[PDB]
């Protein structure tokens, strides 16, 4: 097992990174880096109970 939560930090992703991701979510890759980056998390954070 591993302590704590889960590593990934969508913001060490490059712009390019996130493009990527974002495109294949069919996601906007438009705004700054750091708008990539929330856009991304965004749609990875599951809230879904059951």
């Amino acid at each position: 097992g591993s302590s704590g939560s889960s590593g990934m930090d969508v913001r060490r992703l490059k712009v390019n990174e996130l493009r990527e991701e974002l495109q294949r979510r069919g996601l906007d890759t438009r705004g700054l880096k750091a708008e990539l980056a929330e856009r991304l998390q965004a749609a990875l954070s599951g809230p879904s109970s059951g």
